[PDB]
């Protein structure tokens, strides 16, 4: 499974990862 994992770093996942980490600050800031 690993070579699928490897591979799941590569299918726009570093974008997704900062999407949803500037989401989340944002979150963050919103309580
Ligand atoms: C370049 C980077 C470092 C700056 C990114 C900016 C955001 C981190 C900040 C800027 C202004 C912030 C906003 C300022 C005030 C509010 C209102 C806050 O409360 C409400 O929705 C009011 C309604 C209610 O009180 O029920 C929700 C979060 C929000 C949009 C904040 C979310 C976080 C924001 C977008
Ligand atoms: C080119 C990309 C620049 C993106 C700048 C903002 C990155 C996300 C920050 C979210 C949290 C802010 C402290």
């Amino acid at each position: 499974r690993r070579f699928c994992h490897y591979i799941v770093t590569m299918r726009y996942f570093e974008v997704v990862i900062l999407v949803v980490i500037a989401l989340s600050s944002i979150a963050l800031a919103a309580e």
